[PDB]
DNA sequence: TTTAAGTTTAACTTTCAGTTTAAC
DNA sequence: GTTAAACTGAAAGTTAAACTTAAA
């Protein structure tokens, strides 16, 4: 339905520090995308639960990261969506 | 660069109070498109301050709002993006 | 004087595991 | 005698409000 350009929204993430921060948090030590629960982006960020959390929600609802049932709780990865928007920042580093 | 589906998000944001609220909250008493602060949002929905601003910050870098300077704040309006996305819920209603 | 936004703390609503007791 | 359920002991997460800092 609607056509996107991957480095608009890359340059939008990096003038937000949260954002980039929930991101980048996928990202594991060895450069490798990852699994994670709410909490453990939160801990792992130092922004409050409320911030972390409505933030991994609307990229969620953005496409960004993906949600899987597990347990009767819910993981997060990114998608392949996710996975090109952190391409961009590699990249530039 | 990346194709979107607009029912999908649509379909992600009805499953989430906040960011459809956040996105409700742009459309005014007539159904016409409005100007907001992120002030107006967090008053008019009743979430805190947190959630909300996170959640019109990812907003923001997902294209679903405009960020415009006015002042030395800034305010925000649907894109294009937006508008189309909370036509599908009117349909729905 | 009404200034706005963000962060932190507190309160309220919907925590998990182990042990003991009761019922089949 | 074994299994299941409930209660108690060692509760968590989210949202809202208030205060402080950067104020107009």
């Amino acid at each position: 339905f609607y056509t996107l350009n991957i480095a608009e929204i890359a340059e939008r993430i990096g003038n937000d520090d949260c954002a980039y921060q929930v991101l980048m948090a996928f990202i594991n030590e060895n450069g490798e995308a990852q699994m994670l629960n709410k909490t453990a982006v939160a801990e792992m960020i130092q922004l409050s639960k409320p911030t972390v959390f409505a933030t991994v929600n609307s990229f969620y609802c953005a496409g960004y990261i993906d949600e899987t049932r597990v347990g009767r709780s819910k993981i997060y990865t990114l998608s392949d969506l996710g996975v090109e928007i952190v391409e961009c920042f590699k990249q530039k580093a």
